[PDB]
């Protein structure tokens, strides 16, 4: 990368933002017309969640819309990251659109707007619709067309006052934990040719929706990777090659959780070199045809990165050290991730990065005081921008920044143990207290980041 | 029951079979156009079947047709219950008809018609075409149809010469086994409701391949269920009562694997009462019009029976005895089921029974002689055959027996490790030996069962 | 508020923070063997060095004065002063604890002895360990040479540290060495043979100096929904219930034997294969007169008359660890052990597992843990208030430390350790802790 | 053919076939507290009464005498003879045995005692069993009551049967009694004063009558591809190795000591935290001259030319409890110990399970078990043939019994046992193997 040099800092128009999804919010998930959604089934199983938790109410901000841009107004942010649920919109996934569905989407978008602030929305955040899901979801050769026709749903009810879209939200797990490990709805454990044949629907399905999305208004599109960035050992330039080495990697046995392996398809237009071996029972055939609509030209590449795994020089991965310093759901805290992700994946694909998800999930509690206290997430924020920074200052390009999440929320088969907003929410009253870390974030912001 | 007596014995039109399923015997799993089924994908998963053994090959049948029919003639075997791989003739599951598939059929018909030999086929024995599996299988609300395009196929095809059809083998087990244990293809655990959805989706495919099924030429039409009778304490009368209560019973927690969650909708067109209390997340919509299209008049009730349990005077289930007669797949030997099971099907629905499987898995050997010595299927045989003998003279309408299995063959997740045959099969060259036992049923069949 | 002579504490474990495990002729302890066995603790941490307090005895001692605390209390590796868990002592071993006990007299800080928190000796685990008919003596053996080499200047010890868990988890779950899964008549066995074990131990302790003796249970308390008489009665009987299917966790099944010297109703009823046979001079031996019931108290559950134990609360504030923060349960499991049994209670631990690291700022800033001491605390002065004799209060931990099976990856300590130097920083928990034993709780 | 002099015999073990677990003074073993703990056995099956064969002795030696058998080999309860493992000799339990012999000497059959089949006092369980550094000594105070009140009439003796199952599943996989998963520094201990325990039992055999003394392993013989010599060789190296991730259940980890004094190379460099010290006088101990080695044999492997191990054939001949049928294991592992060790071979036991039951004729048919035995005796006459020094063949088992976890649901008798009556039927296998032994083998 050619380097910027450390002065000028973050750029002036750096979208400062905050994050969350559908169903970790929402609530009303048997409301208003709303179609099931795969989580309201699995989360409904028992022993799926943690204590068997659900997202049927989870922040209530299906209710609750005008008092969370309120909080998003006092802290001043810049931009606003949520889903759509698909469900809400189109109860059978194609087809009817439910039109009080559309009107939440289009009070909240107005909202954001009265408010100044940049609407960034996210397409697909897990929620499949049942129906969908009844007729094979990602496994049925159809289900790019279904994303397409939501996509197409999607730019024309939202293509006049949303400018800034998100196709997919983390392949790695949906996939790799929905139908891979199986703690992620619907909770399947397929094999290797049916995890590729759904990777291959999910891209196709991306260039579709990409395609929809740029009929009409002008826009910017990513697409969202779960990232856990290498950090080599060393300033080494060998060391270095070995951690950019190890990030892009992929195999057979280990693909569905990396980088390469659904990047290098959306921007390179390429699968692995691995991929074209693969003789499974059941494989998909992936045509020269399929990596051109994969490959529609896109604005930015999302990283979501919580932390990284440190590499020796050879690129194996270190054991953690003793007593590292880790996050209420187990994570370590590894702050030069959110310097070697960003710096590798810009020297891959030489795309903008958006950061679309950053944050700790800590074990916060209403003090004495009333207060949410949470300097862990402080220190957390401060140290990973610190690193984003020096990201920028080496070249990176890098347009915005979001706090994963405004509001503590449901967190998949954690259930409600893990809170990583910067509003604490009881939830048993629904009360909303912004947290030292939202004050802190505010301050990040109307300084654009000068004083870290 | 109002009794027949005994002077008859077997009546003089009884169907004395033999039976197999295309999975377990044809090979030939990707030859000839045939599209994959459940079972290709499956059995090739790691961990999936006993050794990673699978059907890829099985006893090669596909090539050794005109060896096996032989073997049917040279035992004098009336009938020969045999299924049709659907992804053979539908390599897509509907659309364009696979004429290699039809035309393997139609030579196996042909040669049971010239050795007089009665065909008796199942379209259903659990391989799915893997291309409707990919659109949901048994959750699309479209499965019905898929299943009465294939019901149509075989009725145009098969119509003139095959008048003996089952549309199912033993939902029990494929909806069961498949879906909520998931040690049978597909591999899954679902939830209550969805196992309800496959159910009711399985029930209106049978209706509709009914509905096609009597379109032309005559015929016979059964379903076969999996049942493990219950075994009264004595002849008492309310020890028969209690017994019968129990084989008849199902609840929400425990229905799969009964006998009446699945033959009171065939036969009297209704559920069991509980069925209309369930109010779990995404239940299927149960409708008059369902059970009407489920309840079309069919000829025979198919059991397949290999053992019973004993209960108590109260229904409740009594512990197997120390060291009881077992099988090599580890079953109990439990002469008394194919007594009690045919009778209690015939006192509640009053219809014609045929036993459409019932044998024993033995670890079969060739000796030193060069023969295959199977005394233990042998008394398995004679002591269950008088049991239905008895249920004949007490007024069971039993119209069939069918021996399973023709052939060792592919015992789904044991593999190979499980024979069931009267005939042995080499598989590392494919020989043909008929046991002990093949010769006994020769003898039984010959004697009409008079001197058992 | 509290009174005068209150016992305001820090507590640690030999395993959990001394490391020197294989030197100066110490023995082999059932953590040391277990601890480096594939898969049984996080990372395959071990206590091999832990916090290396054995050869940083006086930087912590001198973190004890700094803190103003007037009670320390350790337990001693019974490896380490008998290697072969009887027979000959290791004076090295010994020279070590009396160098601790010096230190603490030198600072006026009263010393509160534990002779067994979980590290049995591993020669005595080869011989069968509390499955042994002799392991009551084998225990008397130590205690009596804890008496003799530490009588003069330790006059507070207690025999046991939760049984609920070195039994539970180490013979029954087999999470905690030495990691065994055994048959309810083998678990009652162990149970009756600690028992008879604490018995022998309190004789040997009454041999020479008075002392106070005490017996500490993991409790989690059960805290009536309400102040309603009804709610009440339904949490205590709730708290003091136990069954052959869910016993050895419970607080009855051991505090009924030590202090009223009977098992619950339902150990008469076991005719197991292999059960022991209970005598009367058995229940007699474990009925020695104590000073006071040690409770270590985390947390515990939400009791009503009509809910019986409700569920947790969606989003209940918790720990680093996964517990929850139920501030209540330092008033009720006080109160009701104190209504139950009659004796002085001592809370020998509590405290809170944090994700705690060096800020930015290079302090260690654990603001969730000084509010989890500060609503304990004020449970606890409402019990004293309320007419509970409590003597004493010790936080859990004095240093961060070798959690179990959770290996590092668990912090108890008010002061961080970084284990790559070995460096103590006193967290703000500490000068919160400072602060309230000056004061001596007059402001909480 | 067969030696004129060749041992026909047939097997059983005390806890699968006795019964009367816990009358005439007789102790608990560790199976009595195994077999009684939820889940660890087939339907909870147990050997409280088993075959009743403590009251039914008569019967059986009249079965024994019926079928001609030269040998009866049978193991002694420990608990039985000693009920707390050492002190107290119980006469009763030596009475029962004492019949036993007698009635054996009456019908001119040559008594075989196994002194350890698996059913280890509970009392020295308790103790810490294997564990214990004196184990050993446990085993020599047995050993010298053996030789003391059976050394007159018994010139047949066998210390341990199987150390690969009893260790292997006892300790490491646990699903033998006493049902550990232990680190493999405890495996290595347990081996050790197993082994140590055989070296003492043999000194004490030695002591008064003249007789031959064997040791029992549980083998499964690696079968050459072929017979070229580089295929042989590959076999043979197979079958003599082990490593630390796999020797529980190998051949030269037992035997290698026992007739070569020396572990595998591999076994001394182990430094695991708490491993045996093995000496120099400790391998002199073992190695005590014996007279034959014993072999149980059930089946073996099929190695390719590299002496790695093939796949089972698909649909390979196989039994009741799940095991394949190759008959060239009882040529190959006879052929390969003989060059390996140059002592003589006991097949101690050889059988098959099998589904069998009463056929409606009021018979027991086996013609599997007779192909079995047919089968594997050609095999092993063939090895005689080809100079392999075989002095016996033992076929396991007289009476189907309590097949361990499997409980009852495992018949591997000559004589089937319907346990409702106790009524013993002779299978056709019986009067086979009767054929055999009148023929002496000579035209199988």
């Amino acid at each position: 990368l050619v380097p910027r040099g450390s002065h000028m800092g973050f750029p002036k128009d750096f979208l400062w933002g905050t994050a969350t999804a559908s169903y970790q919010i929402e609530g009303a998930a048997f409301e208003d017309g709303k179609g099931l959604n795969i989580w309201d089934v699995f989360s409904h199983q028992e022993g799926k969640i943690f204590e068997n938790h659900n997202g049927d109410v989870a922040c209530d901000h299906y209710n609750r819309l005008e008092e969370d841009l309120d909080i998003l107004s006092k802290l001043g942010v810049k931009s606003y990251r949520f889903s759509v649920s698909w469900s809400r919109v189109l109860p059978a996934g194609i087809g009817q659109v439910n039109h009080k569905g559309i009107a939440f989407y289009q009070m909240l978008i107005s909202g954001l707007r009265e408010r100044g602030i940049i609407p960034c929305m996210t397409l697909y955040h897990w929620d499949l619709p049942y129906a969908l899901h009844l007729k094979g979801g990602w496994l049925n050769d159809d289900s790019p067309n279904w994303f397409a026709e939501y996509a197409k749903v999607i730019k024309t009810y939202f293509g006049k006052e949303v400018s800034y879209f998100i196709t997919f939200n983390e392949p790695q797990v949906f996939v790799g934990c929905g139908y891979l490990s199986g703690n992620h709805a619907p909770g399947y454990q397929l094999p290797k040719a049916e995890i590729v044949r759904i990777a291959h629907n999910v891209l196709k399905a991306h260039g579709l929706a990409v395609k929809e999305l740029r009929k009409g208004e002008p826009c910017k599109i990513g697409f969202t990777g779960a990232s856990c960035p290498c950090i080599p050992a060393s300033d080494r330039k060998e060391d270095i090659e070995a951690a950019y080495n190890q990030y892009f990697s992929s195999n057979s046995n280990e693909f569905v959780f990396t980088d390469a392996f659904w990047f290098d398809p959306v921007l390179k237009g390429r699968y692995p070199k691995w991929v074209t071996y693969i003789n499974n029972v059941s494989m998909p055939i992936i045509t020269k045809e399929d990596m051109e609509l994969i490959s529609q030209p896109i604005d930015f590449v999302g990283l979501n990165i919580y932390n990284g795994k440190y590499v020796n020089e050879d690129g194996g991965i270190l054991q953690k050290k003793q007593g590292v310093p880790r996050t209420a759901i187990g994570w370590p805290i590894t702050q030069e991730a959110l310097y070697w992700g960003p710096r590798f994946t810009s020297e891959r694909y030489h795309k903008p990065i958006m950061i679309t998800g950053n944050g700790m999930s800590c074990h916060d509690c209403i003090s004495l005081d009333g207060k949410v206290h949470d300097e862990n997430r402080i220190d957390y924020m401060h140290r990973y921008l610190l690193q984003l920074k020096k990201a920028i200052a080496d070249g990176v390009d890098v347009e915005g920044y979001y706090a994963w999440s405004l509001l503590d929320n449901f967190e998949w088969a954690n259930g409600y143990n893990d809170r990583f907003g910067i509003t604490y929410v009881d939830y048993e009253t629904q009360q909303r207290i912004i947290k030292d870390s939202g004050f802190f974030y505010q301050q990040i912001i109307e300084t654009n980041g000068d004083l870290l």
